């Protein structure tokens, strides 16, 4: 840091600049940090009797952490539109981080009034691990983001983690991390903190949608030179006999043509409808779910593999867990009606990824003979096969930007299943805490742990700046594209704006896929 | 181009030269280009009532295109034999393309006679996209190749494409491309066209067959040090009891040994026989097929994944769609007998890829106990697992050389499923058209589209030269190999030769896999 | 791609309003054998998609400079005898072209007539005929009325294998406003 | 800004100097800035039933703004008289702007008494758009000027704007501007702010009257 109590440690920077190829964004927010857990660590675990699936064991810490991982932190609704309408892809490159204008307040709750005053000599300490030595919590899509709207103020969320358990009990291999055991940087009023970071090379995210379905790749005018088996028998006299005929596949045969490629893999979902009348009356929620089984307990696959949500001309149906779901403004935690949630749509991927609610295809179950008749069965789960292409899941406007790839001997197509960018060395976790200030010890000496501290909290401003790389488009498409538009009719409230009471709200999910490409 | 009406714009080059390591081929053909669609674009789509699988929507254009993508264009039957007998693999490197000796003819159909005469000032315009901006039709194995026999003359096939549809109706995302909207090069008599191209690095195609099956990798003389569970129970007194015994696996146990590897993936096929008596009497063609399901419609997998066609000592059976099929000389389009088609054989891959008509293996379905008995079931479909090796499908003599890998966020083992070389930037499409020449407009001015044109067509010679890279063989095999031989007995007609009426024909499919390698 | 007929049998004619007509409809002028090219409409230059990095992405645009070229000229003669019409090349015939550029002629363009280059690149169009009007009294000419012979300009005579070009620079002009206002 | 809590960030300058051809004026005032709207944006519009002429739609912001646009801020009654009696016209050329001696107070309203005390570490942030990206309110002759008399103290007026409406309802084209979305400069006690500006060429105002009809 630098200088005094009266001097300011940083300016407010929130802006976006568009350079063409590379593009840069900036934002600044205001935060407040409480003391958590009365300055002490605690182990936490599952509560008494619980399902074998719900057991957990871990620790909670006094430390907080910053999360900018959602897009809406970085991009405004309009800045989001010089991106998704005008470009075929984007990726991050490098970022900056800064804290400044730190001030610490102590509070006195005596009687029915609470007085608050500056504590000028108190400190707040911050570090960034950057060696990836801690359990990495970010990327699990928790709350506690920097707000989407720059004028809001937010608390910093508390930090904690989980470790191997058996039931509600720990195992010998289970690990315990003390955050005090790292070098950090102690800051007072008039001290600031910075670091900078560089993304590893990662593929552009695909903001295009395809103009060709994988099942139609070819010229309708010209027939193939390959033959397929067409008729298996022919009438002879009164009744048929076995005769094999072959054919070349034309535009009337398009079903039957040879191809060089296959659709992507599927792991199948249950289908439900937004119209309440079509759905069965029972509780199938947990029973009818698709799950995976790991170490004797069952977990839902909430996003699951990337698959189209519905087929043509059914907009009413979506996979049970297969989609992301966002809440509207002020929605509650539990048991809330469908009118409150916002359900995203995965469609444009129909052309490669198969629909999530249907089988991959059909396969032959048996060997035919004279007295046996051919039999097939549906394959509801398919792994990856050579010659198989697919697309990934869209990032939308608000959702995960990145995730940390687990450190393991093998992995396949690491792009993460919620969306965004898989990173082996992602942006490091930033951790922050209030330094404990003891209160009025006894006159005689005693060896005991202090239970008594001054009650205080801190606040300041944080800033983030990321540099993005863009991919422009050369398209010879003659006719116009599909663009993201706001409706021009009159309305009581404007979208993406404060209401009369001053609560900013986001009407609908906005994906990145509009501009079209050929497959 | 250069010079005059009387001067020739190029020499005839058709030759093959063998340098050892890198080898070069050349060919020249004669073509004729009609005007298509009366100089205008038309949208085309599926016809009225049709199966939901057969719907399509797209466009047809006046433009033509050149296709050299089949091997038999480049290699003669003998040149094919300093390749497949003498080498373990080959790949393309770079190619050239040239057009020359262009001449345009106009025709007059009045009465019962048709006069044809030079039009010396007319043009023909040509371009190569090379930025891959158009729908890419090649690689779908259509007709319209340069002929296999150098003395034949061929038309240029018409160009067209397809786009997203709903039923027979278009969707807002569907794209329309005007080929007039590209820069091209206008050519008259005495003008020529050239470009050159460089293949991206690609693995050699494997022209070897294996001398070891994956199930036998090891020394018969020496026992393993690992144990397998051999006997599950032992007789005690009158009746058996449960006792677990173990054993080390020797040459008598070869079934039971431990291995480091597994066979490739399968997607199973229905089996039919060339002998008409074994096949069931019914129509199972479409019903007994193996299919994939994409966006509510069903498509046959015609080649499917690469799998052996038959087991040992059954030559009579082949997968339903699982093989490529070629027609003999003069075979018709539809409903033709088996004696007319030529069926390729995939066998030498028995040693790694599993047979297409049988299951991958068996897997345990349940947990045993005292009163429960072990149960298993067949797995007819297997995706890729770690530690899994396989081979790709053979190219043969006539068939796809390359395909364009779709542009997508992910793909696995891009080698294409018909055969040949997957390319992200394949040889670009060449497009050609006759420039419209209007005929005799009215004296007064009118704004309308011309329906009346001079009737004309053009012809010339085209040339292609590709450079190939070869991989020689060092083999310590003592005994002789298997070579591709022509039969020495007397016959009415020589193979791969004109008959008495002058029609060149190809007797049988010829693959590239003869020389043997150890696994 | 264009096609140019011969107009008026190679000769000038005066034209005027027809007999009885409203006093508003009288006119007097001339029609000429000459044709002219009109690219003045936008849809000639911009495709529907190219029109969209413009209007969605920008607050204004203006022209700066342009080029013009003719080439691949070929002349055909026709024989209408009997019920059939034969058409054949005339290789030694010419076509002559000029650009006034001193603004000495009546300036017809800008009145939004037909005869544009087609919006769709694959279409073929005739070249429209050229003519003009001058001061009149009723259907009769006035002494001040002017008559222009286009043969009286230097032009450039072109045969098969001859081409024509010129280039032009727009004077400074304000951007067109493609924005709409957010405040009344 | 510069230096400390105890050091002063600027001197009081109010003066006028007359050079002949050009002439220069200066003034200094004292201001107080409340928090508006409890730190939050609100949309505002016309109230229920109203004449079709009176409908409006817009937003009000927590931000304040300075307005010196009236003459009496710059000229005293006597300085106004070496101008209008002695001259045929005048125009502006360039100006300066400065803020200094910033101090922030927190208040406690408990019971029937209100205590007020310094908050030394608090900030106040300021910016000037200068790219003309915001709705431009000044020039509509509102209240909130710097006082005509140098010894008076004034509040800073609240900022807000209006946008296209249909009746009391918004239209799709209507725009919303967040002032937090600009770079600004955060100031504590002992920090100061400045910028300077140059008028584009403009004709002299005509202070003559004609002697001929
Ligand atoms: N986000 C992200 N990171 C890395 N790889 C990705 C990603 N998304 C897809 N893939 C795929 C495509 C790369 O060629 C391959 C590299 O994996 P590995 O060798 O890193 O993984
Ligand atoms: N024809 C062809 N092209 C590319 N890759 C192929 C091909 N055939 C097989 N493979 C496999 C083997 C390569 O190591 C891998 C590279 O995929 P990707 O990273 O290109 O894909």
């Amino acid at each position: 840091g630098a200088d005094g109590v009266g001097n300011s440690s940083g300016n407010w920077h929130c802006d976006s600049t568009w350079m063409g190829d590379r593009v840069i964004t900036t934002s600044t927010r205001t935060w407040a940090l409480p003391t958590y857990n009365n300055h002490l660590y605690k182990q936490i675990s599952s509560q008494s009797g619980a399902s074998n699936d719900n057991h957990y064991f871990g620790y909670s810490t006094p430390w907080g952490y910053f999360d900018f991982n959602r897009f809406h932190c970085h991009f405004s609704p309009r800045d989001w539109q010089r991106l998704i309408n005008n470009n075929w892809g984007f990726r991050p490159k490098r970022l900056n981080f800064k804290l400044f204008n730190i001030q610490v307040k102590e509070v006195t709750q005596n009687d029915g009034t609470t007085t608050i005053a500056n504590n000028l000599t108190s400190t707040v300490q911050v570090f960034t691990d950057s060696e990836y030595q801690l359990p990495y919590v970010l990327g699990s899509a928790h709350q506690g983001c920097l707000p989407p709207f720059p004028a809001d103020v937010f608390m910093v969320p508390q930090y904690g983690y989980l470790t191997l358990n058996n039931g509600s009990q720990a195992v010998g291999r289970s690990s315990f991390y003390c955050l005090e055991y790292f070098p950090s940087q102690m800051l007072r009023t008039g001290n600031n903190f910075t670091f900078s970071y560089t993304f590893e090379d990662v593929p552009f995210h695909s903001s295009y949608a395809h103009s060709q379905s994988l099942d139609r790749l070819m010229n309708p005018l010209i027939d193939q030179y390959l033959y397929y088996l067409s008729r298996t028998n022919t009438p002879s006299g009164t009744t048929t006999q076995s005769r094999l005929q072959f054919s070349q596949a034309g535009a009337s045969d398009i079903r039957d043509q040879s191809r060089n490629w296959l659709p992507g893999p599927c792991y199948r979902q249950q289908r439900v409808s937004k119209t309440s009348a079509d759905n069965n009356n029972s509780e199938y929620s947990w029973t009818g779910a698709t799950k995976y089984h790991l170490n004797g307990r069952d977990s839902l696959v909430n996003p699951g593999p990337a698959m189209a949500s519905h087929k043509d001309d059914e907009e009413k149906f979506f996979p049970q867990s297969g989609v992301l779901i966002f809440g509207k403004q002020g929605s509650e935690k539990t048991n809330v009606d469908i009118e409150k949630v916002m359900i995203t749509d995965e469609e444009e991927i129909r052309t490669t990824n198969p629909v999530a609610t249907e089988q991959y295809g059909s396969v032959s179950t048996n060997l035919q003979r004279g007295n046996r008749q051919a039999a097939t069965a549906d394959v509801n789960t398919q792994g990856v096969l050579p010659g198989m292409v697919w697309q990934d899941r869209d990032v939308y406007l608000q959702g995960p930007i990145w995730a940390k790839i687990p450190h393991t001997d093998g992995h396949f197509h690491p792009s993460p299943l919620m969306g965004g960018f898989g990173l082996k060395h992602p942006p490091p976790q930033i951790l922050i805490k209030n330094t404990p200030v003891p209160a009025n010890p006894s006159t005689t000496f005693s060896a005991a742990k202090f239970a008594s501290f001054i009650t205080q909290y801190s606040t300041g401003q944080v800033s983030v700046e990321i540099e993005w790389e863009l991919q422009k488009e050369n398209s010879k498409r003659w006719n116009p594209e599909i663009q993201y538009t706001s409706n021009y009719n009159k309305s009581v409230n404007v979208d993406f704006t404060v209401d009369t009471n001053g609560v900013y709200s986001e009407p609908r999910p906005i994906g990145t896929r509009y501009l079209t490409r050929n497959l």
